[PDB]
């Protein structure tokens, strides 16, 4: 059990790595008055103000630059914002990034900025699509080639794709490498889950809670690892290297039907699929943009893990001491209300915002535990593949999760508004379960 726990722990730091590898630093247009020693100087902040027009949040524009240094806005006797927008350039000479927090990221290497800001959520969507494809293809592969052969193949693919993406020279090559890595990640996830549930199980909820707690420890692991390197290349390298060593376990150290959904329990099937879709949506939408949910990313991830562990412990305790429907409804309602308060609290209260975000990210994990336990009891053994269809719909919702972040252009509250309104409807639907 410890081996598979360490495996899923590294799986967590290989899957949620997009939080740190795709983190966006403060960026702006390349300017000859600021990035060239020939004309660099008066106060530097005044140079930044007169060389780049003010953008959103009263900060310098993330992508804009004046044609000439506008001295007309430096003197206080003249009103601000008097410049015309016709004299602006959309970073015609390149971009610059603040290396104070992160020394190198995929956003700073391939210029994932305003003109192509959709690429990072598109990258997460491609990663989740690779997850879906791997989960859909691991079935026949594991059923034909064996349960350990597919494990070894997934480990080898993970290691190869990790060491390849660590040195990706282009964005499409990196996207393909991440697609294959997500394929292998989903394959090994399904293999670990089935190997645990078939061999370790009466204690099925205990083993499931242990596996998901190892996954939660993966969050603290990825936080502690990203706090050290802060370089996406070295990060990917040191995160993908242990799989090639775990591949030594090959051969144990060298040998020492959803068609019945309509005639069956239609209500249970649709409600379970809705709850799984909601879990996937909310989790893979919130667990990939922690930079906007709090003030510090590493501390946020550490708190997320150190609250998810006891939150999951209490969720298991309440599921053992009470029915699965009331605990699931309560967890879903709590997560929804927490995310709604998180998108409703003003941005200045960063500590309270981060606390609400951690509470919601613990509540969604508790709801995942409840739906995982309830999938094995909602349907008889003849219909129990219901859990497979549920997990597939969860992956499908996790695919569309990051795509909602594209709606941030209309408003920064709308993605979080959706991520808070979805669990409310999920709980209201689960409240009707028999
Ligand atoms: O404990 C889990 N956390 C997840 O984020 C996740 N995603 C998935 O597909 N299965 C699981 N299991």
């Amino acid at each position: 059990t410890m081996a598979l726990m360490v495996s899923i722990m590294w799986l967590c730091t290989q899957s949620m790595l997009e939080n740190f590898s795709a983190a966006v630093p403060s960026h702006r247009c390349w300017a000859p008055l600021l990035d060239n020693s020939t004309a660099q100087a008066l106060s530097p902040e005044a140079l930044l103000a007169i060389s780049i027009p003010p953008g959103p949040n009263q900060r310098p524009h993330q992508c804009r630059r004046f044609r000439q240094p506008q001295w007309q806005l430096l003197d206080p006797n003249a009103t601000a914002t008097s410049w015309s927008e016709a004299d602006t350039e959309p970073c015609v000479d390149g971009w610059v990034y603040d290396r104070s927090i992160f020394t190198s990221t995929i956003v700073a290497k391939w210029n994932l900025v305003c003109d192509s800001h959709a690429l990072k959520p598109m990258a997460q969507s491609i990663y989740l699509a690779g997850i879906l494809v791997g989960a859909a293809a691991c079935g026949p592969a594991s059923d034909r080639f064996g349960r350990r052969l597919v494990l070894t193949w997934s480990y080898l693919q993970m290691a190869v794709m990790g060491t390849a993406a660590a040195f990706a020279p282009a964005f499409p090559v990196y996207c393909l490498f991440r697609f294959l890595l997500a394929f292998a990640v989903a394959g090994v996830m399904m293999n670990t889950g089935t190997l645990l549930m078939e061999w370790t199980a009466r204690a099925r909820p205990l083993v499931m809670t242990l596996n998901s707690l190892g996954f939660s420890f993966g969050h603290g692991l990825t936080a502690a690892v990203a706090y050290g390197v802060r370089d996406w290349t070295l990060l990917q390298l040191v995160v993908s290297v242990p799989f090639f060593l775990c591949f030594l376990y090959s051969w144990w150290l060298a040998e020492s039907g959803t068609l019945l959904r309509m005639p069956g329990l239609r209500f249970r099937t649709c409600i379970s699929t809705l709850c799984w879709f909601a879990f996937g949506f909310t989790f893979f939408g919130l667990a990939l943009d922690l930079q906007a949910l709090g003030s510090n990313i590493f501390l946020l991830q550490m708190f997320i893990g150190v609250v998810d562990i006891p939150a999951k412990m209490g969720a298991l305790l309440l599921l053992s001491h009470l029915g699965r429907r009331p605990t699931l409804a309560a967890s879903l309602l709590l997560a929804g209300l927490c995310i709604l308060a998180n998108t409703l609290v003003p941005h200045e209260m960063g500590a309270l915002r981060s606390a609400l975000a951690v509470l919601g990210l613990g509540g969604v994990g508790a709801a995942f535990t409840c739906i995982t336990i309830y999938s094995s009891e909602l349907f008889p053994t003849v219909l129990r593949t219901a859990v497979g269809l549920g997990q597939m719909a969860a992956r499908g919702g996790a695919i569309l999760g990051p795509l909602v972040r594209l709606l941030g252009v209309h408003g920064p509250w709308l993605p979080l508004l959706v991520y808070g309104t979805v669990p409310v409807l999920s709980g209201l639907a689960a409240l009707l379960l028999p």
